[PDB]
């Protein structure tokens, strides 16, 4: 029930670097998740991945996803709505069974193992989801001092497109993306073989994942 843009890794771009994913054709179907990879996926991405058997990610990909999400978690953990939206984006990007329909590989290069690895890709993104995602993180204050968390996870982004641009720009060694990820908002409606990323999104004043008024303006008494 899966279609992927990439699956597993095909070597390093340079020494001291990390593994980079292998592009796969659209007709590729991944195997069933191992017991170990499934339990790890539930710990990293939440209980919504329990009954998932086919995923577009291997165990090494889930581990790399875990190590990077844990570095960014303390910056936004005070606001559950932002943390939920933040984790949900990169979890679907890495492992969703429909990853091949909203992620488009645009550039590759050869690794040290002499195999094709991802150099640049596009993520077709629903504007409304990205806008609400930015709205749930923009007002988070970092408990140390009184600066905005958006200065670190978003580089001081003022709108959602600059936010996603900061997340997707290739920033290896700086805990960022190992390759260039471009978020596209102009996917034509005539394209039926592609779709935009879209999911449940949680506002910072949502009842289930409410954030403090110091981190959310709509959570303050009006
Ligand atoms: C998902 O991701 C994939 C992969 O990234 C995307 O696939 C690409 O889609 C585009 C269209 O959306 C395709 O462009 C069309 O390509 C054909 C074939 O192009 C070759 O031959 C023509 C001659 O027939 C050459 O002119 C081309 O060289 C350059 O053309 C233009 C002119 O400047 C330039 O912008 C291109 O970047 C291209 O540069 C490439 O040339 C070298 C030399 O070979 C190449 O090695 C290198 O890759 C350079 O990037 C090219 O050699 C072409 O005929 C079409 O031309 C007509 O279309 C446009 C409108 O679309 C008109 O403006 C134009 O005047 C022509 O009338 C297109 O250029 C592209 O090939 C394709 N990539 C593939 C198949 O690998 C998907 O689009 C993505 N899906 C999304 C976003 O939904
Ligand atoms: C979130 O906030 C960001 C930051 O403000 C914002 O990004 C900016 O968006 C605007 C609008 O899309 C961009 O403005 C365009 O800029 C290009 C060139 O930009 C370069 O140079 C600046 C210099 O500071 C750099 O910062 C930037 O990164 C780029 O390197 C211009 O060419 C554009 O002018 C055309 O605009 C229209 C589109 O074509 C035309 O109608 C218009 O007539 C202009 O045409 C001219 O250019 C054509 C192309 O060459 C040419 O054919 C024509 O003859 C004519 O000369 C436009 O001004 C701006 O660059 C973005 N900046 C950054 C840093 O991203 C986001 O839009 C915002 N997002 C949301 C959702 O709110
Ligand atoms: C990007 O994300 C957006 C937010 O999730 C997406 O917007 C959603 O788009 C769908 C499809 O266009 C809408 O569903 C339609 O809603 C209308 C209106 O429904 C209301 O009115 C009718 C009576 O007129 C009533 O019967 C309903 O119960 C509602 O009260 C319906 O008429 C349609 O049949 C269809 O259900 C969503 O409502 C809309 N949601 C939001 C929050 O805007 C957008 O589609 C996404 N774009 C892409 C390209 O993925
Ligand atoms: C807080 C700052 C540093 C911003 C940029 C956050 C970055 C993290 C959370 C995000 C940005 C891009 C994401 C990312 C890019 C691409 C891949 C390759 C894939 O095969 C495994 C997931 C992985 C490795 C993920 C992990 C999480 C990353 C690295
Ligand atoms: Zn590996
Ligand atoms: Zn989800
Ligand atoms: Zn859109
Ligand atoms: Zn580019
Ligand atoms: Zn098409």
């Amino acid at each position: 029930t899966a279609t992927c843009a990439m699956y597993g890794n095909c070597g390093k771009k340079s020494v001291f670097g990390n593994e980079l994913p292998c592009p796969v054709p659209r007709s590729f179907e991944p195997p069933v998740l191992s017991d170990e990879t499934s339990k790890l996926l539930v710990e990293v991405c939440g209980e919504e991945w329990k009954e998932v058997r086919y995923a577009c990610c291997t165990k090494d990909q889930v581990v790399a996803l875990r190590d990077n999400l844990q570095k960014a978690q303390p910056l936004i953990s005070s606001c559950p709505a932002c943390l939920k939206n933040f984790n949900n984006l990169f979890c679907h990007f890495t492992c969703a069974a429909d990853q091949g329909r909203f992620v488009n590989i645009t550039k590759v290069e050869k690794s040290k193992e002499d195999k094709d690895i991802v150099a640049e890709l596009d993520v077709f993104m629903n504007s409304s989801w990205a806008s609400e995602f930015y709205d749930s993180c923009k007002n988070i204050k970092f408990s140390a001092t009184n600066g905005y968390a958006m200065d670190l996870i978003g580089g001081g982004a003022k709108n959602y497109s600059q936010f996603l641009k900061f997340l997707g720009d290739a920033k290896p060694m700086l805990g960022g993306s190992p390759f260039q990820i471009n978020y596209k908002y102009d996917l034509a409606n005539e394209e039926k073989e592609w779709q935009e990323f879209n999911d449940e999104v949680y506002a910072c004043d949502d009842a289930q994942y409410k954030c403090a008024c110091s981190d959310c303006q709509e959570s303050c008494p009006h």
